[PDB]
């Protein structure tokens, strides 16, 4: 389990799952969201 998707995430420090990129529109804050 990492961090699914609407988890608030980190590209750097808290793993995204591979089926759902790290989105940090501005860090820290961040979201999972799917690669379409």
């Amino acid at each position: 389990e990492c961090v699914p998707e609407n988890g608030h995430c980190r590209d750097w420090y808290d793993e995204c799952c591979e089926g759902f990129y790290c989105s940090c529109r501005q860090p820290p804050k961040c979201i999972c969201r799917n690669n379409n």
